[PDB]
């Protein structure tokens, strides 16, 4: 018989119940949003007001709220958004994934919970999946935010630039501005060196640009955004190229770490990791950048 | 030149912001967020965070975050969804936000959510000097999409297939017609036990009280938000839907002067036409009764 | 590991070709559109221009000609729009039994390659055919729907939109039986935003709506000067198609085998249905007025003629 | 009060009507399909078969066929589709020069009604038949597009994605200049997620892959028999409209009328425009290679010699 995808999401928060609305909206399977039970009514009164607006935006999908990973049972993918001092989320990271694993222990991962690289390398280790089944969020978003900065230095659509991130998010990214264009035509060609270098460092603080607006909280729109481009690519296997926090092997000459780097996202998950060819500088850039991801690795308990 | 539409949306809280995002999202037009001053800089950074979303979902929309009533010119829709004596109160708001509002945007439709919405609605009908068909409120759609949801789960089938139908305002001056509520077609009185049916019914009369008592702060705002974007749709793409809106009424069901949730031809000119409808007995004296509530409320305003 | 769904469109014609490309534009899954061994080329040629349209309107779904039916293999459904328009000299008899080979020869190669798969036939005539292709398939009476209703509502449709000015999306329609003289149209289950439309559209030119709705097929086949309609037959598949792939539990008016339903058995009619993951979930019983229960056993009267030219 | 966009398709001919269909679905306006008065049936045959769709589909837009030209009054955008294949007996320059008298009549009529569209055109040699169009109209520059580009990309990309198996979503393609021979694609300017396809795929492979591009259009005339691609052309007629109506700003490739730009005047050629609500916003100037720019002039003298063949 047909029957849907099942899609959790681990966090009930901006993130997290954005992440729900858009895969509904989307109808990518049934929706089961889980936090905490002391935020049960708040989470059910959450996907109740959100299935409440199924039948208007015209999408047939389930959205339950919930405090009990029962009704997470058998998801074929789990967003992880729980968490806010490394060790306080690596110990959520570990509660929730242990909770997760036992009701599907099928599913897809994706981790947004910051810091991207050693949450998903803790819900990795505590899972005991293989690798191609736990990836972490973080090139899309940066790329997300990169586009809007170059589209507006432009005025041109959104659809027509592209970004190139590996590694996380502010000093720790590693932008290749020679492989980011518009329309193919390459950036350093169309935006003088002061403006580019200002729009790479928008990027860099853009998590940041927006905290500081708001007073309280961090971004969610762009994060849930960037979180369901990744799950549609695994659920309708696109085999997306997409920068994802991958487990690497050997790749660009490390091991035994999560890094942000250039993903094939299919039905398998990870496909593949994409191997580039860098230029001195990016080596030395990468470096510096995964020096920062061990400098986080050995603060794991 | 080809121009894109632009809609403002008053008030930058959870039902504000989720409108803004759902309209660019669906690349409606450009998107104005507005809000008071002491807000300006969270208003600019949900506008922000929302147009970042855009290279990932894959939408062209220009979305602003502002507390500068200029930023709103032009505007082919305005969506009110200011407020929080709670009539006294927010209508002090409806005329501010609406002054601004016609002064730069003399020639837009006007869609109010604030509550109570029958009141807040005439309010800013009065004050905007806008003939009737340019000033709608919403509460019905709202209304008939819980109702619908609830009587999807009953029946195990898809929400696309319910109608509900829902004539005045929220919980207890709703006047649905459950005779003219359906399962793909079949009257829900013939697939519902009477039991189960009426509390379907007292459902959608609670069905705003039940989100605000799960949430312990605040109330629902994505329903409302759809149920909000439905309509701006509607007249911006000149759709002829019929659906239920907060209009004002110039002698039909017998009553004039008011705002009242009645079933509306919505379209590029706003309500094209208010329907009329062969009310039973009955269901004349509950319209009676939801009007008498209205009334009350007016006569609360200065 | 989340695969794609399969779907097999069986016939290159316009209404299967327009299905295929439908199908793919919405991303329901990968489309293997499949047709005789004299047209394999016309077939991958159609095929491989619905794929070089995917990057232009933005879609990842892979769609391929054959008529290699080893290619169906693991189809979740089977979409069946083959067979022959009648012509001048043509009996009754040769149009249906000309019809029943094609269904059964097709038949034995979908369930060869996919015994699992839900099959959806639009071949005319719909009841006999798709009879036909369940007798064949040895599949569950769920699994094998045949389209006629959700057509005619969607011509219903159109005109009471057309009549009244307003959104084809809150008109309704509601028919039981077939195409024409054997549709059995419910007008006082025929709605504009949940109003019966007997209370806002007067009888002559209601009754003119019905006999449209059921000269339909006619109108556009006496438009176009050779073959019928496509676009609309084709989206009527997709809607059922969907309803399934996305168990979305429509009510939609499907051709479906009755055992008892309506006081009728042994049959393929169109009535009111529930389309889910199971395919046919349940056929919908309704309270039917006198008039309504004798133009239904008309149109019985007709789907029992014309099985009996089965051979 | 808010009005719809209105779009008219002059020719029903299979990549007219799929632009049409296509155009309706995505409810960017109403649609009006035109042919000549000997097709008036068939064409509004094709029109109620789509609109009968729309119910189902779930988009609210008018389609009308017709053969008078008043019906398309006020359009904000004018898609021409019509013209002439290859007769046996006929010279390129009979082609082109038949071709030319087709624009010149149509455009004639198009701008008595529609002093204020756009006019995207199809038809082939499409360079100077945009020209045809374009002083005809009498409109200004930005007024008038040609497609050719976008199509070359949908086939690239298309086959870069089936060789690397990955999204079509993450292909991109460049090319300069028209179908064929004429056609100067940038393969450095070519990628995968941003990467070069020349890190990617090995030069034979690629180099197949650019001559399959050359020959796209006659791969799917030699697969069909008896036509042309429609699926594929139509859905980059679309891609050119919505950028135009919802004012998107896109760079496409597209076919432009140059005042200077790499180094030509007074011809229309394929090259990267930004395109939103004004048409051709601007023809954007690269910096290519010795090769590069020795290519586009061989591209630019095949443009010149067809200008020769106009009257």
């Amino acid at each position: 018989a047909m029957k849907r995808k099942k899609i959790s999401v681990i966090g009930a928060g901006f993130t997290g119940a954005t992440t729900a609305f858009l895969l509904a909206q989307k109808e990518l399977g049934d929706v089961v949003l889980v936090d905490i039970p002391q935020l049960e009514n708040p989470t059910k009164g959450k996907a109740l007001d959100m299935l409440e607006a199924s039948p208007v935006l015209g999408f047939d999908a389930n959205i339950i709220g919930t405090s009990d990973y029962a009704d997470t049972a058998d998801s074929d993918i789990v967003v992880i958004t729980a968490g806010i001092l490394v060790t306080t989320n690596q110990k959520i990271m570990k509660q929730v994934t242990k909770e997760v694993v036992k009701y599907s222990p099928n599913c897809y991962i994706i981790v947004l919970t910051n810091p991207v690289d050693a949450m998903t390398y803790t819900v990795f280790k505590e899972s005991g999946f293989p690798k191609n089944r736990v990836i972490g969020q973080s090139g899309v978003l940066d790329t997300a935010r990169f586009r809007t900065f170059v589209a507006e230095e432009l005025n041109i659509s959104v659809k027509d630039v592209t970004g190139f991130v590996l590694g996380g998010h502010g000093d720790d990214m590693v932008p290749l501005v020679r492989y980011s264009y518009a329309g193919g035509i390459p950036l350093e060609k169309l935006i003088p060196k002061d403006r580019l270098d200002a729009i790479v460092e928008r990027t860099r603080k853009g998590g940041g640009e927006i905290v500081n607006l708001l007073g309280n909280g961090s971004a969610y729109y762009a994060p849930a955004a960037s979180l369901v481009e990744m799950v549609e690519a695994i659920l309708k296997d696109q085999r997306r190229i997409l920068p994802a926090i991958a487990y690497l092997e050997g790749e660009y000459g490390y091991e035994g770490i999560y890094l942000g780097v250039p993903t094939i996202l299919g039905g398998n998950g990870i496909e593949k990791v994409i191997e580039l060819e860098l230029t001195e500088e990016e080596k030395a850039a990468l470096a510096k950048s995964v020096e920062s991801v061990k400098n986080v690795m050995r603060m794991l308990e």
